[PDB]
DNA sequence: ATGCATGCATGCATGC
DNA sequence: GCATGCATGCATGCAT
């Protein structure tokens, strides 16, 4: 049907906004959106659910549409008992020292479960930790960190959210040293198992050692590939080649330039990637509506394209994760 | 045009303060500052503009030029929108310790987000953090790193900024181990996605060690090349012309000598960055108004010219950095090949 | 006035 | 031995 034609007389920054707010249900974010969906249905005994793609390929925004849907689905029964928690999701934050600061972690993790009905669970056992003349949640910096393992554990069999979310979990593999690795991801399951609630890892290929530093891991937790789309098949290519006449038909400009014809030139950049691939078109179409331009030149995909020494590391990179991604039966 | 020529009846500061503000609009400056420009325009998610070049090739003279428009730019809404800092901008500190000192990094940056009016921002953190009772927002020596994290990431969700500046960005290269780089950028690229501030990194050819850290990064950051003018090619000698022109007119003297005629020795001690260039012919002309001369001679060049081991060392270093930057047809063949037929 | 909350002063393990 | 950061120790202040 594509983009409402009313928004040609609208300026240029609403037309933006709406590219932006657009989304496409492409076929491979659909499979993975409904696995991890049926997988949060149903967490069949596995403490994690781990979510590993090409950078690019949807990742966050599948993340979010998980707590969009997830929150639809809860209100109903939010309406019955307010103090439950339907999702809670944060970033990793990458340290800046030798290893991952967990205190900091745990910290953040209490601020992101911060409810603004406090009074059903002010005290967790807190030294001073509620919130006081503000809305935020003030930690006390001198608690240690047992202590705030423990609040964070109340925190959270009290409100008992559906699932817990790591956005870029890569960052929990900074370490200090080779054989101080192993700790880490076994004492985020830890918590996981006392709490009793599912955490989600959601991450780049860097977290694929970090996933299988032994069976157990892989048997106590399950995977989900977000692939990309490969030329090497050419169903992928007549995906890729559908979702680029869905974005033609959708750009909110005079004339709909013929993106389909241009589509090796769309993957040598995108690699397969439909977020890398939003982006690029979102900044050329942003270009456009700054010249107030009526059509879309191959020039212009050019000049905001990435830099070929960019994808070249890019592909590499992918490739190396997407052949380590082929880990062999033990029979 | 020229200068004014009234500056010639004011005294010597007069005339090198005038020369001084001179400025240049030499083509790549324009086409580097209009990419800048649209790049800052719209993020669209890019956590990370990599701005590098040689020693003196207006990268500083680019950052400050950006501030001043996008204020300007800001400025009307500003008018309603009282709480937001359009772009906040500060240089990489250089360690004295083998690796680079966040605490010092964030400290300045809530020292950079200062508001003498304090109702725009009343709170910024925890504790230990709030101004002692003047325009200036000390920190409390006590105060950890992370909650110092913290504090800088509500105060920058809350003023919004464009931009973050940060220039000399080749002193996060400071670091005691060789792949704790890559964890050394993963620290601002988490910053710049948990704040949803876009980054822009100025710096010179140092910093080309952070250019592929890992795909993420790469797929996340956006290079804007400041070339440096290049002889090889004649359209490059034509502009540096060109610029040698307008330095000859519009310097303030009795005579305007022809700096046209010695482009060769220009080149050969300047290497083609125009900073350097004006800097250089900044000390001549100054030179020139102590000895109050009427004509700029190339003896008074040579008195003031860049010593020929400080020429071979910069050469040496751009020579390496754009090799590094170099890219031909043959590798884009090359990456289309591994992923398909490649036309 | 007596226990408790907090802020500053040692202190130690680390790090080199 | 200096430099660094967290932790606690001591001490004082508070306030009921
Ligand atoms: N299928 C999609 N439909 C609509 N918007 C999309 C889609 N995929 C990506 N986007 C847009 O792309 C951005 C999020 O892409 P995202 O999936 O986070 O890439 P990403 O690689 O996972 N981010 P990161 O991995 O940290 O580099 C948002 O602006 C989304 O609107
Ligand atoms: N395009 C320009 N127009 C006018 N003056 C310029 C221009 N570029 C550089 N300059 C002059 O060069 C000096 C600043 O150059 P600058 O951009 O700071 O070089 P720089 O390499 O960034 N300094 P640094 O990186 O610390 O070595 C000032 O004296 C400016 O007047
Ligand atoms: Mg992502
Ligand atoms: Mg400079």
């Amino acid at each position: 049907t594509g983009f409402p034609l009313e928004l040609l007389t609208r300026p240029a920054t609403e037309r933006l906004a709406y590219f932006e707010n657009y989304t496409v249900a492409h076929p491979r974010l659909k499979e993975v959106y409904e696995i991890l969906m049926r997988t949060i249905a149903e967490p069949a005994g596995a403490s994690f659910i781990f979510v590993y793609g090409a950078s690019g390929v949807g990742k966050t925004t599948l993340r979010l549409r998980v707590e969009q849907k997830l929150t639809e689905l809860a209100l109903p029964k939010l309406e019955s008992d307010r103090a439950r928690v339907p999702v809670v999701g944060i970033e990793a934050i990458a340290p800046e020292s030798r290893y991952f600061n967990w205190k900091e972690y745990y910290t953040r993790a209490l601020i992101t479960l911060e409810e603004p009905l406090i009074d059903h669970k002010f005290d967790y056992g807190v030294r001073g930790i509620s919130r006081d003349n503000f809305g935020k949640i003030n930690v006390e910096s001198k608690v240690v960190a047992p202590a705030l393992r423990r609040a964070l554990e109340n925190a959270l069999i009290h409100r008992h959210p559906d699932v817990f979310f790591v956005d870029e979990a890569q960052h929990f593999g900074k370490v200090a040293s080779g054989y101080k690795l192993q700790d880490q991801l076994d004492c985020l399951k830890s918590l996981a198992n006392m709490t009793g609630i599912l955490h989600c890892l959601l991450g780049t290929y860097e977290l694929l050692t970090f996933r299988n530093l032994s069976g157990q891991l892989s048997r106590r937790s399950v995977d989900i590939h977000f692939r990309r789309y490969c030329a090497d098949s050419p169903e992928d290519v007549q995906a890729f080649k559908s979702v680029l006449l869905t974005f033609q038909q959708h750009l909110p400009l005079a004339e709909t330039p013929n993106l389909v014809d241009h589509w090796e030139y769309f993957y040598e950049r995108t690699l397969g990637c439909i977020g890398t691939l939003k982006d690029w078109l979102k900044r050329v179409l942003s270009d456009a509506l700054d010249r107030e331009a009526t059509t879309i030149t191959l020039k212009d995909l050019q000049k905001r394209a990435l830099s070929v020494a960019q994808c070249q590391k890019m592909f590499k990179e992918i490739q190396e994760g997407e052949r380590q991604l082929s880990e062999t039966e033990a029979d």
